[PDB]
């Protein structure tokens, strides 16, 4: 057993060596260390100015009502300069880890919030006793009755709200047919950074002012519905100009407040670059970095976007920057990484909250998806890699933390040298980057309406999609929904042992007496059926329900079509945009699994019956540990092996056919994909035992992964089972999450650098979407289990995102423990 990187800086913490990489990162070292440990804290000062504007506001359209809002939050938000940041901008007045407050989201679990995060399983927070006073006497008492999570749970009829709920209120989950749009305030998104670098918020607000010029008076569409839009968006513009300003001012007082005479330079610089961008046009690399800063930031207060809002192609925007800078001598590759890891730091502090606990669940570890990317092509169809693209790498090997979420694209002409180094940074060992493939997302969009300019041009979002920022208008957060519990409603006519005698799926007759494959495998349709059909219902009524309770002022600003036809983002229809929703088939190793073992064993071979088995699963396999070893034999997805994967193809096929029918009548694409988040883990917690051997409450399979320890012909075989369950002939499908996981000795040296490569030109060349690797020994983690606080700075890769594993709870950590470690390719 070799160790990787990460592990050999881990026993180096453990000795008490300083970081070999510290010295060389010195500023941004001195940085992370003072928030390093800490329990993140809730910040209410959004929340706060927020709701005061919207108290005073009610009747009035809502863009409008945001952007007055954000000026609100603007002139009375706490305004800082961290000590040796370079960087300003901030999204509370909490030093250190903090989170901030949405209650026009989920405003009704704020009393749950105020008693329960400090102490909850997953990702739990701190607030002070001054600030949930704040939270329950001038916050709540507004948005009761007003908040989007009430007017959803009022909204679904009562069929689709028993598989979206098990209370009245909405508060609980019941992880079968799961809504998503209740704990973020859209799905990931991709702001247009670069057209605030070349025109600054001035110039656009310039561009609206003409707009609003040039309205018909007499027109009731021109005054009712695009001047309030119009007049949002300037007041926008002047909104996070003036809370950058306050920035500047906050800069110049504590430069006169300093004595050391660097670093009252420093604070000067800073002060000019908050007073020029994001108002005007950057001028530097320093300024660009800090007028995308600057937008991102103040994107947060804007709203509560899935993942965390996204950074767009990084290296391709500021590379014009970087290289005028570096030939005029005023910039070096060390000054550009303290500038980038300056911004890393920083996004590090802020904490994507999930106050409700089906929110908390889905993001174990504080997990964060704020999509950095990097490589890919040109809009004109050339490689992109730069020098840039490098130096990303090079930051994310040696910056400790796990930031930015680094995505590497990967097309079929990918450089050597960038697939190189793009296979050591993995070799890492803390997940980074993830790859997205160009081969397999470029024709799927450009058949959906995009050209091929804008597709190549696509920027990774979120936990591996794709967006094109001024193209993609489609916001609505997805069904996340329980295939798995299909399964079982098959087996227990409709029912769940979690919920006992809740008729929840179709009545499918007691499949102890099911006498043939054909009887059971019906069952299961009508199940998986009706999670379809409850999926698409519920997501229309959701599509309805948020365009009457979220605005985005400044992203729709940032969007060339929202600009033109003066409508807000979060409107179900934008003229000319492209549509890109999903819903989640969770489960799928798992349900394949179950199938496969169920028509192997029960009527094919005959080696037990369907009594024999629902005695085994109702037990959970307690006094049936010989039916338990029985099923782990049976064909099982993960392994090219034709048998279990024709299964997982035929259900992939229903998924995408279904996606494929009744979308168009929705408006969008409602595409079917297989990204977990780690929903896999609450899923997996409702499930009773299943037939492919899996214990009750256990984590579902992760993404499109296979089952936990049933992968047993290697790591390619993974990637020749995905295609084989994929139906390349249809196009309803969008993004799959693979999880693979190599030890350093599968991988050790160049010969195993150019193992991984080769392994990456396979799944490019197989028009699979994702994958990520996690490479770590196995006693690593059991280690890390058994002794946390000596192996408090572990990161491993989880779900699109890595994290602290000693921040997740054991049902997570037993899902990363019982992936399969490939020792060899």
């Amino acid at each position: 057993e070799i160790k990787s990187p990460h592990e050999q800086r881990l026993e180096d913490n453990i000795a008490g060596k300083e970081d070999i990489y510290r010295e060389s990162h010195k500023r941004v070292f001195k940085l992370l260390e003072r928030f390093d440990g800490q329990k993140p804290a809730i910040d209410v000062e959004r929340a706060l100015y927020f709701t005061q504007s919207m108290a005073e506001t009610v009747g009035q359209p809502l863009v409008l009502r945001w952007a007055k809002a954000l000026m609100n939050v603007a002139k009375n938000i706490t305004v800082m300069v961290q000590d040796d940041q370079l960087l300003l901008g901030r999204c509370g007045g909490h030093d250190g880890r903090y989170g901030i407050l949405y209650p026009e989201l989920d405003g009704d679990f704020l009393d749950i919030a105020v008693r329960d995060l400090p102490t909850r399983p997953q990702s739990p927070a701190s607030i002070s006793p001054e600030d949930a006073k704040i939270v329950v006497e001038q916050i709540a008492p507004f948005w009761k009755g007003r908040t989007y999570h009430e007017a959803l749970n009022k909204a679904l009829p009562a069929e689709v709200h028993k598989l979206t709920y098990d209370d009245p209120d909405g508060l609980i989950s019941r992880f079968i047919v799961n809504e998503t749009s209740s704990f973020r305030s859209s799905i990931q998104w991709v702001h247009d950074y670069e057209v605030v670098l070349k025109r600054g918020f001035n110039g656009l607000k310039q561009e609206m002012e003409e707009k609003l010029a040039a309205l018909d008076p007499a027109s009731p569409v021109d005054q009712v519905d695009k001047r309030p839009f119009i007049e949002a968006t300037i007041l926008v513009c002047d909104a996070i100009v003036l809370w950058a300003k306050r920035h500047a001012d906050a800069a110049r007082k504590a430069a006169e407040a300093c004595a050391d005479p660097v670093r009252k330079a420093e604070l000067i610089r800073m002060a000019e670059n908050a007073e020029h961008v994001p108002a005007n046009p950057a001028r530097d690399f320093y300024e660009a970095v800090q007028s995308q800063y600057f937008t991102q930031m103040f994107s947060r207060l804007e709203q509560k976007t899935g993942t965390t809002i996204s950074n767009g192609r990084m290296d391709q925007y500021f590379y014009p920057f970087y290289k005028k800078d570096m030939e005029a001598g005023i910039l070096t590759d060390e000054k550009t990484l303290e500038y980038l890891e300056c911004m890393w730091v920083g996004m590090a502090e802020f904490i994507d909250m999930y106050i409700s606990p089906a929110g908390g669940a889905f993001n174990e570890g504080y997990a964060h998806w704020e999509a950095v990317t990097i490589g890919g092509q040109t809009p004109d169809g050339r490689d992109a890699t730069n020098d840039l693209t490098y130096l990303f790498l090079k930051s994310k090997r040696e910056f400790p933390l796990h930031y930015p979420d680094l995505a590497a694209r990967i097309h079929s002409r990918a450089p050597e040298r960038y697939l190189w180094d793009v296979a050591e940074t993995i070799k890492f060992g803390s997940g980074f980057p993830k790859l997205c493939n160009d081969e397999e997302c470029i024709p799927l969009y450009v058949s959906k309406g995009a050209t091929f300019e804008e597709a190549l041009d696509y920027a990774v979002s979120g936990c591996i999609e794709i967006r094109m920022p001024n193209r993609d208008t489609y916001t609505s957060g997805g069904a996340y929904t329980n295939f798995a519990s299909a399964v079982e409603m098959a087996l227990y006519d409709g029912k769940m042992k979690k919920y006992g005698d809740v008729q929840l799926g179709i009545q499918t007759g007691d499949a102890r007496k099911f006498k043939s494959w054909d009887e059971f495998w019906n069952a299961y349709v009508q199940q998986h059926m009706l999670l379809l059909r409850t999926t698409f219902i519920q997501q229309y009524i959701v599509i309805q329900t948020r365009a009457k309770h979220f605005a985005q002022p400044m992203g729709s600003v940032l969007h060339a079509l929202c600009r033109k036809h003066c409508i807000d983002l979060h409107q179900p229809q934008i003229p000319e945009g492209l549509n890109f929703g999903y819903f989640e088939f969770m489960g799928l190793g798992t349900v394949i699994d179950s199938l496969a073992a169920i028509k192997k064993l029960v009527f094919e071979d005959k080696k037990l019956t369907m009594d024999q088995l629902i005695d085994a699963l109702e037990a959970n396999f307690e006094g049936y540990e010989d039916i338990q070893q029985l099923l782990r034999t049976a064909p099982c997805y993960g392994n090219d092996d034709e048998y279990a994967d024709e299964i997982g193809r035929e259900l992939d096929r229903m998924a995408v056919s279904f996606a494929a029918k009744y979308g168009k009548e929705m408006g969008i694409n409602n595409d079917a994909r297989y990204v977990p988040f780690t929903s896999h883990v609450p899923f997996g917690k409702v499930v009773s035992a299943t037939p492919n051997g899996r214990v009750a409450w256990f984590p579902l399979a992760d993404g499109s992964s296979p089952s936990h320890g049933a992968d047993h012909n290697g790591p390619t075989a993974i990637l020749l089972s995905n295609h084989n369950t994929k139906n390349y002939g249809m196009r309803a499908r969008a993004a799959r999450l693979i999880n693979v996981k190599f030890t350093p000795k599968c991988v050790e040296g160049d010969a195993g650098t150019e193992k991984l490569v080769q392994f990456i030109r396979t799944w490019c060349d197989l028009k699979l979407w994702h994958i990520q690797f996690n490479v770590i020994n196995a006693d690593t983690l059991k280690k890390a289990q058994k002794d946390p606080q000596k192996y408090r700075n572990l990161i491993v890769r989880i779900a699109g995102y890595s994290a602290y594993f000693v921040d997740l709870t054991p049902d997570l950590q037993n899902d990363l423990i019982a992936r399969t470690g490939h020792d060899q390719m």
